[PDB]
C-alpha cells in the first residue's frame, strides 16, 4: 500500500534525525534511482491546509488522465494526516511512499516526489526548529508551495527571507540563485473584487506586493531583493475561502460535497498549474539537473550541517536585537577606555607612578561602565547584565597589559 | 457631532507628530480634564477588522442601558472608517472625538477614551513604524485588545514580545508591571468543539498557549515570561467567523442582518465584558490613577522619545542576527590577534626588531581575518563585509599602539 513516510525526525530535544534506511527504500530503487526529479513541497505556518491541499495533489497525481481527477464527491480526502483542531500535527518531513513516473512533453521520464512539512510557529518549537525543516524542504523541493492565510504581510516576507537565508549558509557557493520555483498560495482570499482567484489575479497581487522601489524605504526593499534573489520563478495563487464547514464542522473529513463550489473550481485550476507534465520543474543544484540518487546524498549531506553546530543559531527579534545591541555598546565602551589609557600609557608615554594609574584607570574603567549603563537596549539591564561584566573583566585585561607597559619604564631614585 | 480624531501622524519619511491641538481640544476640556481615564484600544495585524470592532463599542458606549445596544439590523455601521480590500486603512493613531462619562459601581465617575490604531505588518510600514504605535497604544491604554486572526502562533507571542519591550524602554523604571489589561481577541476562531465561543473557552486556550513548564525549552519559557511580566491581567475571547459576506462582499457596510448569528451572540456578550462598569480599568502609571490631563502629558512625553534617538531601532530577524554573529565574529577575531600579539610585544618582553614585528603581525592578522571569515553568519559575505573592513582596519590600530611600546625599547648597537 502506498503511505506517507517520516523521514525527517524532529526529536524532544529539538535535534533532528534522518530516517536513511526509509528514504534509500522509496529513492533509490531500481526504476527510479537514476531518475531525474521533480521533489514538491508544501511549507508555511501551522494548522493552515498543507497537508490538505497536498492530498488533492495526491489524487491528481494519480488520476491526472481523467477529467474527473478531482475524485468522487462522497470519497474521503486521504493520504498525508489532516485534521481540524487548533494542535499541529505534520511533525518533521514526510514523503509519499510511491514515487510518480511521468513523461514531459519532451519525451523524457521524471520521478516526482511529494513533500509534507511540519507548520511553522507552533508552540512546541524553537525558531531553529521550523526554520531547518523549512529549510530542508526549500533546498530539497524544486516547487515550493509557500501556503498563507487570506494575505502576504510583511511578517510573512521576513520569515521567508530568515528561513530561506538558513537554507542559503548550508549550501555550496554558487552565482547562481539557490532555489528554483515558489508559489505563495494565499487561502481565504476575501477580496476578488480587487484581485481575481486564480493565478492572474494573484501574479498581480504579488508584483505589487514584491515591487522594489526608488522611494521604498531599505528595509521594505532588502527583504524583497532577498527573495528576488534566491528563487528563479516566483509566482502566487489566490485560493478562495472553502466555506466553514470546512474550517469549523469537527466531522468534515473532506468530501467535496462539503466544499464551496468556488473553492473546487480554483483548485481544479490550481493543482494542475502546479503539477501537469508541461509544469514539472525538474530538480537542478548548481545549475545541474539532479537524480533521485542525487537527490537523497544532497539531503543527507545538508541534514548534517543542520545537526551539526557551525551554522548561526536562528533567534527571535528580541533576542537577536538584545544581543546586538549590547556587543556594539561593550565595543564602544571598550574602545573608549582603551583610547584614553593611550593617552596616559602608550608606547610614545613616559612613566607614570602606578599608584596614580591606578586612579587614572579606576576614573576610566567607571566612565565605561556609566557610558555602558546609559545606552538603551533591548531588553534593558536584565539583558545586560552578563555583558557589562563582560566589558568589566575585559577592561581589567587591558589594565593588566598596561601595567606591565608602564612597569618596563620604571624609575627610582634612591634620596634621603 | 462626535467623530474619529487623527491624534498621532505617521509622516511619509517615517517621522511621528502628534497633533496636540487635537488631544488637547478632547482631554483637556473642562468637564473631562480631572476626571480619572479609562484608556481602551485594539492593535494587531492590519486587515482583521479592528475599527470594525471598535464601532460595535462606540454603539455600547452611546446606548449601554439598552439590551439591544447592538443596534437595528439595517443600520449601517459607522465611526471609525473601515472597509474591505488589502491595502491597509488606518494609520497612526487615532481617538474618538466624544470622551464617555460614566459611573462606577462604587461611584467613582471615570472618563472612558476609544483608541484605533494603524495596523502592523503593512507593505508600507518600516518595523519601527509598527513598533511604535502598537508601544505607544499599550502604554496609554488600560485595556489594550490584542486582535489576530485564527490562533495565538509562536510569531504572535514574539511580536508582542518585541513591541512592548520598545514600550517599556520609554518608561520610567518601577518594580510594578508596565501595564493593565491584555485581551487576546482571536477572530475566526474555528473549533468551538476543543475551545468554546467567548472567554471561558478563550481562558482554557489560553492557558495552555501562554503555559511555562520545567521541560520547555529556554526559548519557548522566555517569550511566555516576558508577557507575564508587562501586564497586570491578561485574558482571551474566541470570537466566531462573522460569515463570508462580512469577509467577501465588497457592498457589505455592516447591517447585523448580514452578519451569522453565533457571531452576533458572541459579540454581545465580548463588548460588555471589556467595557461595562464593573470591567472599566482605570488606567495607572507608576501605581498611580492618571487623569485625562495627566494622560495627555504622559502621552507628549513617550512620544519624544519615539521622535528622537535614544532608543534602540527594531529590526527584523535577518538584520538583527546578522549583525549579532558579525559583531561576535569581530570581537573574538581581534581578541585573538592581541593575544597573540601581546606574547610577542607586551611589556615583559623584549624588543623585536621592526622587520620582524611586522611580518608577525601580517601573519597574525592573517590568521584572524581567516577566522573572521569561516565563520558561518547571517547573511553571508556581502553583510559580512563592512564588519571585514572594521576588523582589519582596527587591528591595524591596535599594530600602530605595539609598534610605539616597542619602539620605546629599541637597541642599537654600531659596529663595522
Ligand atoms: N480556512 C480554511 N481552512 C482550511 C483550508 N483547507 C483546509 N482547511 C482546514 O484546515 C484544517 C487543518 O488542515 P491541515 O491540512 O491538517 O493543515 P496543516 O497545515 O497541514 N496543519 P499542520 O501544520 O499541523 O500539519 C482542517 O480542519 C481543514 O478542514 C482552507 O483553504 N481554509
Ligand atoms: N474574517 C473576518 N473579517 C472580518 C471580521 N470583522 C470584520 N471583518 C472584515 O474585515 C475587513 C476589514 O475591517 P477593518 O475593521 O477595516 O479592519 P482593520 O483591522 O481596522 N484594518 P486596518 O489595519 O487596515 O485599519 C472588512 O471587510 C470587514 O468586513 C472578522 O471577525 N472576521
Ligand atoms: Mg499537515
Ligand atoms: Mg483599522
Amino acid at each position: 500500500k502506498a503511505g506517507p513516510v517520516q523521514v525527517l525526525i524532529v526529536k524532544d530535544d529539538h535535534s533532528f534525525e534522518l530516517d536513511e534506511t526509509a528514504l534509500n527504500r522509496i529513492l533509490l530503487s531500481e526504476a527510479v534511482r537514476d531518475k531525474e526529479v521533480v521533489a514538491v513541497s508544501v511549507a508555511g505556518a501551522f494548522r493552515k491546509g498543507k497537508s490538505f491541499l497536498m492530498d488533492f495533489m495526491l489524487r491528481y497525481m494519480y488520476n491526472q488522465e481523467s477529467v474527473d481527477w478531482v475524485g468522487d464527491y462522497n470519497e474521503p480526502l486521504t493520504g498525508f494526516s489532516w485534521r481540524g483542531g487548533s494542535e499541529r500535527e505534520t511533525t518533521g518531513i514526510q514523503i509519499w511512499s510511491e514515487i510518480f513516473l511521468i513523461n514531459k512533453p519532451d519525451g523524457k521520464k521524471v520521478a516526482v516526489l511529494l513533500m509534507d512539512t511540519q507548520g511553522t510557529f507552533d508552540s512546541q518549537s524553537t525558531l531553529r526548529d521550523s526554520a531547518t525543516v523549512f529549510a530542508l524542504s526549500t533546498m530539497i523541493s524544486s516547487i515550493q508551495v509557500y501556503n498563507l492565510s487570506q494575505n502576504v504581510q510583511e511578517d510573512d516576507l521576513q520569515h521567508l527571507q530568515l528561513f530561506t537565508e538558513y537554507g542559503r549558509l548550508a549550501m555550496e557557493e554558487t552565482f547562481l540563485k539557490p532555489f528554483q520555483s515558489l508559489i505563495f498560495l494565499v487561502r481565504d482570499w476575501s477580496f476578488p473584487y480587487e484581485f481575481s482567484y486564480g493565478a492572474d489575479g494573484g501574479a498581480k497581487f504579488l508584483e505589487k506586493r514584491l515591487k522594489v522601489s526608488g522611494n521604498q524605504h531599505e528595509e521594505l526593499q532588502n527583504v524583497r531583493k532577498h527573495i528576488h534573489s534566491c528563487f528563479t520563478n516566483i509566482s502566487c495563487f489566490l485560493l478562495p475561502h472553502p466555506g466553514l464547514k470546512v474550517a469549523t464542522n469537527p466531522n468534515f473529513d473532506g468530501k467535496l460535497k462539503e466544499i464551496d463550489d468556488e473553492f473546487i473550481k480554483n483548485l481544479k485550476i490550481l493543482i494542475p498549474w502546479l503539477l501537469s507534465p508541461e509544469s514539472l520543474d525538474i530538480k537542478e543544484i548548481n545549475g545541474n539537473k539532479i537524480t533521485c540518487r542525487g537527490l537523497v546524498e544532497y539531503f543527507k549531506a545538508y541534514i548534517k550541517i543542520y545537526q551539526g553546530e557551525e551554522l548561526p543559531h536562528p533567534k527571535s527579534m528580541l533576542q537577536a536585537t538584545a544581543e546586538a545591541n549590547n556587543l556594539a555598546a561593550v565595543a564602544t565602551a571598550k574602545d573608549t577606555y582603551n583610547k584614553k589609557m593611550e593617552e596616559i600609557c602608550g608606547g610614545d608615554k613616559p612613566f607614570l607612578a602606578p599608584n596614580d594609574l591606578q586612579t587614572k584607570h579606576l576614573q576610566l574603567k567607571e566612565e565605561s561602565v556609566k557610558l555602558f549603563r546609559g545606552v538603551k537596549k533591548m531588553g534593558g539591564e536584565e539583558f545586560s547584565r552578563r555583558y557589562l561584566q563582560q566589558l568589566e573583566s575585559e577592561i581589567d585585561e587591558l589594565y593588566i597589559q598596561y601595567i606591565k607597559h608602564n612597569d618596563s619604564k620604571t624609575i627610582f631614585h634612591a634620596a634621603r
